[PDB]
């Protein structure tokens, strides 16, 4: 059960959840959840370890930047942190909350929260499935959005290369900042698109 | 004239360069060394630097992947440089040959050469002048060219950062590594664009 790493139920979970995130991110997080659990069961990872960091991936998202700066002073954290904002933090430095909230201290699961939007050069298979999860969940109906779910059913590795590549053709698209951890996993991934 | 910089005249470099390029690589130079003079005159870099500089920009094109990691370990460059190519090569290793030949020692155009193709977090105008020039000389014909063009008319900081921004753009969409240097300029250069 989620209470062998967290200190409520999956239902009390659910209803703090609704209070902290509004309507739409909730269902996407119940969406990630899902998606994990399939991703899991097709590429050998724990389904409740993939269940629980996917419906908490986005928990945070919703901290305002002033608990985020702070977050990063109480913690010590990489200092770089505060030239970046929302889009970084929730997950690199949202793990904090989640934990104290929480009580989760699974490092596995935190690690796999923490670079849930930027990945990383390195990333255990437990990453990849959030990190693909988030991307694919049943709610989702960006353009493109069927090719990464195809990639998905197929190659764990592939889907995360597709999903990097897309975010950094999207950011530079846009002419937003490329947080450079994103880069390494780019560049770490980007052969399984041969 | 050119011979306060390096080994021989103009007319005696072109020569030399006819040998080393294919005819459309050699128009080319000679369409950067053009856009610099015409950039420098903009944006008030030194005309004759910035049209050697251009010139010989893409001398290195043609060197084999044999003779780059030569040049790497002779020079003891950058150990990292082995794991890319030509692209990477031809400017920041290739300065090294274009040294050898020309006995080019001027460290402003050595380096404007040096970084044409990644560029860096800080560029000189020098550097920045013939990292547009590049693009936006008169044989280039690429869809949004004229965008480009129009841009480098007003800003030189902004033609940097369309540039990179469509370099980066351009890279994720083929699926091919990002070199971390060009990053590093588009994160730079990134705030330009609005
Ligand atoms: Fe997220
Ligand atoms: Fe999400
Ligand atoms: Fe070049
Ligand atoms: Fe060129």
């Amino acid at each position: 059960s989620y209470q062998d790493y967290i200190n409520c139920s999956r239902e009390a979970l659910l209803e703090k959840m609704a209070e902290l995130l509004p309507e739409k991110r909730l269902t996407h997080c119940l969406g990630v959840e899902r998606a994990a659990m399939e991703l899991a069961q097709r590429f050998g990872v724990d389904v409740e370890k993939a269940s629980l960091a996917g419906l908490l991936h986005d928990y945070a998202k919703k901290l305002s930047d002033q608990e985020f700066l702070v977050l990063i002073d109480r913690y010590q954290l990489d200092p770089d942190l505060k030239n970046w904002g929302n889009n970084v933090w929730h997950g690199m430095v949202g793990i904090y909350k989640i934990q104290e909230d929480l009580d989760l201290h699974d490092s596995e699961i935190l690690r796999a929260i923490e670079i849930h939007t930027v990945g990383a050069g390195q990333m255990t298979d437990l990453d990849k499935v959030i990190y693909v999860a988030d991307y694919i969940e049943h709610n989702r109906a960006f353009p493109g959005v069927d090719v990464a779910r195809e990639i998905a059913s197929l190659s764990l590795n592939k889907a995360v290369a597709y999903e990097t590549a897309r975010t950094v053709e999207y950011l530079a698209h846009q002419g937003f900042p490329i947080y450079p951890q994103t880069l390494e996993t780019y560049n770490a991934f980007v052969h399984y698109l041969k």
